[PDB]
């Protein structure tokens, strides 16, 4: 029933809406969404209801580093968007895309904001054969949030 | 005087309080700057006192479609260093980096009234026998009525 796509500018508000409306995802700058819509289209999606609510979001990149590694920001799906396996959906539709042909790794990071994801990266690595590692993401020097390195595809 | 470099990931926290205590500045969560830290160090840089104090920094990264431009999210000053053309200089440094070597134009944004801004983007542009063009951008429309100003597209080119 949801439409998936990229999202454009138009979409920058409502997906800053859709993330407040998804505790915790840390809230960021609407600006910061604007740059997604801008400069990471290809690499994001949204869920769109018939009726155009966005009713979820995930934000990912390319390592500039390391180019085979999609990073996966945050992912926001609406309460009244649960039991669709949305969150998968979106990750599925994103590395299915022509700029994630060479992809062979998803790294993400859970913690205080986003526990619920982890069952979202663990599907995903069910549904691909492939499998879903932590790590500590802070060394001894900061200041539990871990790194999730879900692999290979 | 301070040195510039890129930051490192144990950056995150004092970059977010630097953000903090730099008004009107939009800020971000702290993972937003830490994933800066993680991701885009090569891209970055801040400015530091040799007490390893940061009063600066700059957050900017290669547009992934369009890998000849650099893009410019935030550039941070503190107040308590002013006077030393931080502004300049750090953007300068990351230009100057083997990373960004293939670039051929900067892209930022400003506010309407940011002139002192436009001032640093059009000196550094004067610097290398670059263009300065500026064009409506995010609006109204582009922030669904929230209270901010409307930020213009500046972009910089050819190097």
């Amino acid at each position: 029933r949801y439409h998936l796509r990229p999202p454009r500018r138009n979409d920058g508000a409502a997906i800053h809406q859709l993330v407040s409306e998804c505790p915790p995802l840390d809230l960021n700058s609407l600006y910061a969404y604007l740059l997604l819509c801008e400069h990471h289209a290809h690499t994001c999606v949204v869920a769109e209801s018939p009726g155009g609510r966005i009713d979820g979001f995930v934000s990912a990149y390319l390592l500039p580093t390391r180019p085979d590694v999609l990073f996966v920001w945050q992912v926001a799906v609406h309460s009244r968007a649960r039991g669709h396996r949305l969150g998968r959906a979106m990750l599925g539709h994103i590395l299915e895309r022509q700029e994630c042909r060479h992809v062979r790794h998803l790294e993400t990071t859970v913690g205080p904001d986003n526990q619920a994801s982890r069952r979202t990266f663990a599907g995903l690595a069910g549904e691909r054969g492939a499998h879903v590692s932590e790590q500590p993401f802070f060394d001894r020097q900061a200041f539990d949030e871990m790194l999730l390195r879900i692999g290979p595809f």
